[PDB]
């Protein structure tokens, strides 16, 4: 009875999921729409989160309060950070983190601006549990959920399914030198704008979480946005959810 | 009666507020704690949001769902961006925005990294209203709430009270050239890590919102963190809330 929550930011990242639901009921609260239905006879809630960290955290929190899901799959599109990956490849998030969180040391105006000196600002991922502070430098994908997606790699026929680190920021980077620096510094597979924020809320509520992201683009190979990748990602995630459901 | 919601991120930014409440009870869900009580006999909820955009959005959303407040005051400490301002001055947020949101045009690796080319990525503040996309390049503080705070300026005993733009980011900037660039580009009064995120959720729920921030520090004048500013801000906010309550 507790539903599986499946998230996407954009319309193109959720409409295939929504079409797969049986006996759909729609709910909109604030800026956030949910479709409550079934897959393989089991309750599933699809959430259109809108874009970015604030939207992701709001949409996830609202879903926790309204639906009490048993697990969360956050999915959608991303941009490549690892040169080994191409448009259409899918990253299963071994961990996600707030890549956009920056703290910098004091420098006078004369020294200019140097982002290579900025440090990851981990307080942005700090939480409390029963009122006690718990530090986080990243959020691990639930390792069984991660393993399951990797084991199903053969069922995805539009690229490779690989484990990787998902870097979350309110950013779309197209300065290739910046992408390279972020990859070298944080070992990122891909960048996007929601995962670690949804993951933060899932950790606060102690609900298993996994991020699943297709590269819709990568400037490391001159590969521009292809909307079909979002559809292919949802097809894989439907299969994945159905497998989980067969298991329940 | 629908409560006034008053927010602060850190313990030092809420303990004075909490001490002011009568007939309290303390509620924690996930990572977020709320104190429900009364000020001047009127219901008030004090929220400890924890730090950063994801936490602010989660804490605000959770408060909307649990308490349905009639208005939101987000307050706490900030770092100066405007050279005219000093530690202890209070900024009333005429608007707040996601200063950390960055989009850049394509540049090849050989051109390196140039943050002066990172433009504000407005999609991070885009919402939906009854299913329809609504752009936001910032969130205006409720203008009557803003005006009221400005009208009470001479009731603040420890510095100026000024209107200004609040720049929200998962960042603590201490590169003075970077502070200067953000101020020149966005006309920011001060920087902090929650306001526009809480504001985004308040806009989605159509609940009046105002940000009230004291400068606890500014590297434009070599003024390091002073925790007493946080206490002073809360005293001003209590006075302000009591004024609204008298009005109800
Ligand atoms: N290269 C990239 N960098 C950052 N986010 C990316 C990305 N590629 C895809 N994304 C994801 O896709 C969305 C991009 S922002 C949305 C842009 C789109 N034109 C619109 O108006 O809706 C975000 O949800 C983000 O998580
Ligand atoms: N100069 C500044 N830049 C960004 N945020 C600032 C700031 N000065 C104060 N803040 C605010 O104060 C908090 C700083 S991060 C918290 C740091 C503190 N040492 C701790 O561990 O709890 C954030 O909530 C932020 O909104």
């Amino acid at each position: 009875s507790a539903p599986i929550l499946i998230q996407g930011a954009m319309d193109v990242e959720v409409e295939t999921l929504v079409a797969a639901l049986k006996d759909k009921q729609e709910l909109t609260v604030g800026s956030w729409t949910y479709w409550q239905g079934t897959l393989s006879g089991y309750p599933v809630v699809v959430s259109r989160t809108e874009v970015g960290l604030a939207n992701a955290a709001a949409a996830t929190t609202l879903a926790m309060e309204r639906f009490q899901p048993r697990l969360v799959i956050n999915q959608g599109t991303a941009g490549g950070h690892d040169p080994a990956l191409h448009r259409g490849d899918i990253v299963i998030g071994t961990k996600s983190f707030n890549m956009g969180a920056y703290r910098s040391d004091l420098t006078p105006a004369e020294q200019g601006v140097d982002p290579s000196k900025w440090h990851n600002f981990e307080v942005t991922m700090r939480l409390r549990d029963n009122g006690k502070l718990v530090e986080h430098s990243s959020f691990a994908g639930d390792p069984e959920l991660v393993g399951r997606a990797l084991g199903m790699a053969d069922r995805y026929r539009h690229g490779r399914v690989v484990p990787g680190i998902i870097g979350t920021a309110d950013e779309w980077n197209r300065q290739v030198a910046r992408i390279n620096w972020l990859h070298q510094t944080y070992q990122t597979a891909a960048e996007e704008m929601e995962t670690s924020s949804a993951a933060l809320v899932a950790e606060a509520y102690k609900v298993p979480f996994v991020g699943i992201r297709v590269l819709s683009n990568t400037d490391l190979h001159g590969e521009e946005f292809d909307p079909q990748t979002a559809i292919h990602c949802q097809q894989f995630v439907i299969d994945y959810a159905k497998a989980l459901i067969n298991g329940f």
